[PDB]
């Protein structure tokens, strides 16, 4: 592979240069003959072996004691020594609250499809490689919910449990997102609530779950500790921030009945850090609106709201040209960020998210030698090349520490 | 392996096996994409190229290895012996041309791809020649508002030294001028060229909306300036059918688009000159020409005349002054009987076109950068699309400017 790659902005004629890419250590999926730029995502109860770990630690230490400038530091070889010790007695090892801190933000300034990798190095890391059972794991995620939501003054945080052993011990976090809404199948083939968690809601009242069956209905979390059956704990309401949406114009907006919640928290994926595998590591930051005013709100198989606002608007609905469609979305989207801004509730439009994200990937590229960016996914749902961003050329690698997907736990998991 | 394509919001699933068929580069690696990146012969190199495009030809027409096909690959062989080229049958050209659109990845107007017009121009020997042909080009594409597409194939490469181009990026294009205060009146992205054809001889109106003269190289030689007759170019004035105040603004454009800076390479055989064009997708005239910060620049404008706060942006100013930009566009080509298509028309219509595909001919490379629209993205189908990107031959390629390249 050549050394230094440019990129270039076909707005500005900025021009960058990539040398970072050489440290990629995973696979895209692509190849010289196929490209899988836009595939969403392209092993038993398998653990890294002894051989398989010692590189990937090194590797991890050394980037660790290079960022601190301290390699080849005394105390850089003896971590090292110790590290390979420990790997070699136990087959694994532990990470120092330092490091554990360290790779946490780097997984997130690493994370391609993050279009708020700005804020990467202020995050609160709650190190809970201490829990041992579900009770546990929801003291510590309730803990989470209230310091990032900070009574709407938001705070990106994310809580670490413990690392994979033997793979038949994962924690997990059986909810994709810590906060999400029900979604309720009718007979008559309709569905209540958010239609694309049906099959976590059923799981849920299969659990034990009693369902209100409401259009806003807050899913309980279910908590799998040391590989054990999940169990379910209902978050503390008072706890969870919702923003009822209204629009500054249309009054009768506010008569749809509409609402979301203020956290964005993801919770199903997996953090890799020097070859440890954290399973559950549940994180969050705060909403760009489009990510509900688009996608939440206006997905065909989602509350798919176009059709009633475009109805309360008077809008012509029998063309596709008359652009009803993009009218009403736009509407949405402003009455979601106006809904928020209101409630003093962290959240920022696409306009300036994309504008802070070419800052930081340009400081990044000044600093770091590149930026890994999926330009797929960090481009925004609506508007896309009136934000700098969609003119921004962008080159798509996998970095470590990283957060990864990992195979939904009620496919995996054995019942005891 | 086979490679399976998900819609996530219809959950189809469709496999691909046409994939296997590439063999040029994408530009990716294992560990790198570039799929956001814009741009990523001899008598030994020429004859296997010849020979699978003759291949999959008689395969296209259920004859592989018969007696037509077996002349043929000793005919070409024998005459890139003897000249170190060989010239395509017509028939070998019009199946050449329309599998180039077919496998173009970047654009989202497929389906159309089977009827299209193509004009066999190789008899052509000078720019006066190249005129004609175009002239000819944009009458019959026109066609009066009802659009038809169509493609005007030059003489191919021989040794790089005597090219046919068409310097012109695109067949109609506004002129650009760059003020002495430092403002640009007309097209800022075509200043330069503008200015090449100032230095040339042409007058320039300076208005915001002159349509360039062409410039047109024949054989290597020195390009020639022509004026497209002006009742060929077909222009559409732009309103909106509440705002009144719309045209006003003073806004135009052309109804026929046209890509005339573009390679059609062919059996390993190179058509530096193939002006091609269709009809027009409004976002690309609502969104790219109009509202680019580079380019026409006009939704403070608008947002002005809207009455809107444009304080801040998340009252999102700008996302409303762009849709009504793009709903006057529709209404305007509309009104004035003038072919176009709204994305999402355009977006269902590629998506019925992938299925086709997938159903015939085992894939549909596709390049999910360029096909999802610059507006309002997920709410077209072909947002939540996965989409397999690889490159099939015939295609078209990127060439360099002419005039980076060209002694004079
Ligand atoms: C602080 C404000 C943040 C903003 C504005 C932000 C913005 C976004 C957005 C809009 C997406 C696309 C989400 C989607 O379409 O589902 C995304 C994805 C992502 N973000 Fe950020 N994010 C923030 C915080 C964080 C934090 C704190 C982390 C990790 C420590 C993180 C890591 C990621 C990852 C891994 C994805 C990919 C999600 C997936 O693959 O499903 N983000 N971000
Ligand atoms: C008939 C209706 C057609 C429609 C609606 C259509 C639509 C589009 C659109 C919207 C683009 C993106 C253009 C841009 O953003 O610059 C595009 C690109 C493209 N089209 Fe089509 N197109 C049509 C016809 C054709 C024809 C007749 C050909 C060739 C025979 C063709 C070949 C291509 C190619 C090669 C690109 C890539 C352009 C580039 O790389 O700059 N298209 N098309
Ligand atoms: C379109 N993506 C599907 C995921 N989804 C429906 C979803 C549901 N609920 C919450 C989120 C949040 C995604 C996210 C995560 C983080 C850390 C920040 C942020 N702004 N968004 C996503
Ligand atoms: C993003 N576009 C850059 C090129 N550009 C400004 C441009 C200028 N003039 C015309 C076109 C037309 C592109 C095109 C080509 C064809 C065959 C069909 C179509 N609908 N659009 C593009
Ligand atoms: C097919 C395509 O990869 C898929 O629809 C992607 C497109 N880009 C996205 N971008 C973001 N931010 N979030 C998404 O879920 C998606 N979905
Ligand atoms: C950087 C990025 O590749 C570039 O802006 C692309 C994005 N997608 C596009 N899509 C279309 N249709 N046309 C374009 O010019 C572009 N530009
Ligand atoms: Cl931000
Ligand atoms: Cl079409
Ligand atoms: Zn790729």
């Amino acid at each position: 592979c050549p050394r230094f790659l440019k990129v270039k902005n076909w707005e500005t004629e900025v021009v960058l240069t990539d040398t970072l890419h050489l440290k990629s250590t995973l696979e895209t999926g692509c190849t010289e003959y196929i490209c899988m730029g836009s595939i969403m995502h392209p092993r038993p109860e398998d653990v890294a072996t002894k051989d398989q770990l010692f590189p990937l630690a090194k590797e991890f230490i050394d980037q660790y004691y290079s960022s601190i400038k301290r390699f080849g530091s005394k105390a850089h070889m003896e971590r090292l020594e110790e590290v390979n010790k420990e790997i070699d007695t136990t087959s694994t090892y532990q990470l120092k609250d330092t490091e554990l801190i360290y790779g946490a933000k780097h997984a997130w300034r690493n994370a391609s499809r993050c279009v708020g990798r700005i804020q990467w190095s202020k995050l609160q890391v709650f190190d809970a490689r201490d829990c041992t059972t579900a009770h546990g794991m929801f003291n510590y995620i309730c803990n989470h919910v209230k310091y990032a939501t900070n009574k709407g003054n938001l705070r990106s945080a994310i809580t670490i449990f413990p690392q994979r052993t033997d793979g038949k011990h994962d924690f997990r976090v059986w909810n994709s997102q810590l906060i999400r809404y029900a979604g309720y199948k009718q007979p008559d083939g309709s569905t209540l609530g958010d239609p694309a968690n049906v099959q976590f809601t059923e799981i849920c009242i299969q659990q034990g779950w009693k369902p209100p069956r409401g259009r806003f209905d807050v899913l309980p979390l279910l908590l799998q500790a040391n590989g054990n059956d999940p169990e379910l704990f209902q978050i503390p309401p008072e706890l969870v921030l919702e923003v009822p949406i209204r629009h500054p114009k249309f009054e009768w907006f506010k008569d749809l009945g509409l609402k979301w919640y203020g956290l964005p928290a993801v919770s199903n994926m997996l953090l890799e850090i020097g070859g440890l595998e954290f399973s559950a590591c549940p994180f969050s930051g705060w909403y760009m609106g489009t990510e509900i005013g688009v996608r939440d709100y206006c997905d065909n198989s989602r509350y798919n709201i176009l059709e009633e606002v475009a109805k309360k608007m008077n809008l012509d609905m029998r063309k596709t040209s008359s652009l009803w469609k993009d009218q009403a979305l736009v509407e949405i989207n402003i009455a979601v960020l106006y809904s928020f801004q209101s409630d003093k509730v962290t959240i920022v439009d696409h306009h300036s998210a994309t504008e802070s994200f070419i800052k930081h990937m340009e400081n990044e590229y000044r600093c770091r030698g590149g930026c890994p960016a999926d330009w797929v996914w960090i481009v925004p749902p609506m508007s896309g090349s009136i934000t700098p961003v969609f003119h921004q050329e962008m080159l798509n690698y996998r970095l470590t520490p990283s957060f990864e997907y990992q195979p939904d736990p009620w496919n995996t998991h054995v019942w005891k």
